[PDB]
């Protein structure tokens, strides 16, 4: 909408205070109109139609529960759109500064979060599997990064292709909790799973099988549930990726780790440059090798570091 931008305050899931950018016209909005051509963030009103009416609020104050995944869907759409303008040099999802849409409050019950081609969508949770789901950052930028991969290598959502699309948003996810400095870790969705339980995750990057998850080539899922495994042989890429970053020896093969930053830079380039909608994982490998090849030189530790993780994870 037309109005001036201002500045609210709230509370996010976790209870956590917040600074938020609106925008003014007879009530507050939360339309952030400091980055790209703006942040909108939508009420569903427990229903599935999308996106549902543009968040408006009377005081510009966001201190009420039902506010509370409304803050933090906007906060954290702002904190990713930061990490890509600012480490990537990315403009929004499309790279053309894209308006970012999100609604909240999706359905009933809703133990989900998901872009739907054109919008990130959060559920609620039904309080016992989740709570609110944007309340996590890495859930946030697990979301938004879909929107990236679908305007860059555009990898197709089923088999190997899609478990490379879902590592990639896994990837991004953590790099941007990382990014934030708020109690990171490797892990997805520990801010807003199973309230009732402490210590677990959705997924571990750094222990897939922890979750039941493979973290191996040989232990890949080969059936149809989960559009052929995309969330289950994730795992593999996962782990593949927190070797690089943080090294390790896995079934006995040693990874010199390289950092974050190298990581998502080697990440990113080969997203952007290399991967097609239908690369598998040893097309990924041959990426990721390429791509640290490009920013690092041929004989470099970064090359030698992101073969090895591949080759832990059975990956050639
Ligand atoms: C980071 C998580 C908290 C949320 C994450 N959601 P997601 O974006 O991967 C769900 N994906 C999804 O709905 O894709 C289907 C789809 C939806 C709309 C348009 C095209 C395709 C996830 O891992 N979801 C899991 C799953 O769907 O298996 C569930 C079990 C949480
Ligand atoms: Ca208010
Ligand atoms: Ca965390
Ligand atoms: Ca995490
Ligand atoms: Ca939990
Ligand atoms: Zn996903």
């Amino acid at each position: 909408i037309t109005g001036t931008s201002t500045v609210g305050v709230g509370r996010g899931v976790l209870g956590d205070q917040k600074n938020i950018n609106t925008t003014y016209s007879t009530y507050y909005y939360l339309q952030d109109n400091t980055r790209g051509n703006g942040i909108f963030t939508y009420d569903a009103k427990y229903r599935t139609t999308l996106p549902g009416s543009l968040w408006a609020d009377a005081d510009n104050q966001f201190f009420a529960s039902y506010d509370a995944p409304a803050v933090d869907a906007h906060y954290y759409a702002g904190v990713t759109y930061d990490y890509y303008k600012n480490v990537h040099n990315r403009l929004s999802y499309d790279g053309n500064n894209a308006a970012i849409r999100s609604s909240v409050h999706y359905s009933q019950g809703y133990n989900n979060a998901f872009w739907n081609g054109s919008q990130m969508v959060y559920g609620d949770g039904d309080g016992q599997t989740f709570i609110p789901l944007s309340g996590g950052i890495d859930v946030v930028a697990h979301e938004l990064t879909h929107a990236v991969t679908d305007y860059t290598a555009g990898l197709i959502y089923q088999n190997e292709s899609g478990a490379i699309n879902e590592a990639i948003s896994d990837i991004f996810g953590t790099l941007v909790e990382f990014y934030a400095n708020k109690n990171p870790d490797w892990e997805i969705g520990e801010d807003v799973y199973t309230p009732g339980i402490s210590g677990d995750s959705l997924r571990s990057m750094s222990d897939p099988a922890k979750y039941g998850d493979p973290d191996h080539y040989s232990k890949r899922y080969t059936g149809t549930q989960d559009n052929g495994g995309v969330h289950i042989n994730s795992g593999i890429i996962n782990k593949a990726a927190y070797l690089i970053s943080q090294g390790g020896t896995h079934y006995g093969v040693s990874v010199v780790g390289i950092g974050r930053d190298k990581l998502g830079k080697i990440f990113y380039r080969a997203l952007t440059q290399y991967l097609t909608p239908t690369s598998n994982f040893s097309q990924l490998r041959a990426a990721a090798v390429q791509s640290a090849t490009d920013l690092y030189g041929s004989t470099s530790q970064e090359v030698a570091s992101v073969k090895q993780a591949f080759d832990a994870v059975g990956v050639k």
